[PDB]
DNA sequence: CTGTATATAGCG
DNA sequence: TCGCTATAATACA
């Protein structure tokens, strides 16, 4: 109900805290108990011609039949579990949006990270918002405009930086993900784990 | 003078 | 400790 609006050219997101500390703690504990992360061949991706194990853990849950593909890796969704349905439904209630899929990224500490990218799958329903819900350690989240990259950038739109707190929701609305890359950079001083859930509308 | 795109290495 | 550019080899359009 009270949102910090994050706006810039082609950037339209909003940030709010959904859950107090006690409730966020319970949910975090239950996520740590219940979520099953991919391992092995389902945790390696191909970027710039080389394969790497991802510097974090990932899981996908959602409706049957959906798939999620990026960087040479295809993930199939595990059936929904109660903790994930409760979060999905709370976010849906607060936003008026619906989601049929969630990507979970877990960062064991500040050395786990995710590189710059846009969430612009073919399988992502056109114009649908992405709901990013975070539990555990606060981590810095960075938005960067496509045109501001690489030595002599075309222009210089300033980076937008947000800490995402325990129990928070970041809604990324169209067309944020057509124009802006995001990442979760390494933060060596962070010692504790963070679990991020990104709820999405995926096309069958 | 001139295609576009994408995890760590190797700097500074 | 952080953040910059270049780019593991292709795959396009």
């Amino acid at each position: 109900h009270s949102w910090r609006h994050i706006r810039a050219e082609g950037l339209d997101s909003s940030y709010t805290v959904l859950f107090g500390k006690a409730e966020a703690d319970e949910i975090f504990q239950e996520l740590e108990k219940e979520v099953e992360y991919f391992t092995g061949a389902l945790a390696r991706v191909q970027v710039f011609g080389k394969w790497h194990s991802v510097p974090r853990k990932q899981a996908t849950y959602g409706d049957a039949g959906l798939t999620y593909t990026f960087s040479g890796l295809t993930l199939s969704p595990k059936p929904w579990i109660p903790v994930l349905e409760r979060i999905r439904d709370h976010v849906s209630g607060v936003t008026g949006q619906t989601f049929n899929f969630v990507l979970i990224n877990r960062y064991k500490d500040g050395s786990d990270h995710i590189g710059e990218h846009r969430d612009d799958c073919r399988e992502l329903a056109p114009g649908s918002p992405i709901a990013s819900v975070s539990f555990g350690a606060s981590r810095d989240f960075v938005f960067r405009h496509k045109d501001s990259r690489g030595k002599s950038p075309s222009r210089r739109v300033a980076v937008v930086r947000l800490p995402l707190a325990h129990g928070s929701l970041l809604m990324m609305n169209h067309p944020t993900n057509t124009h802006w890359y995001h990442s979760l950079p390494v933060r060596k001083k962070v010692l504790a784990p963070r679990v991020n859930l990104t709820f999405r509308k995926i096309l069958l």
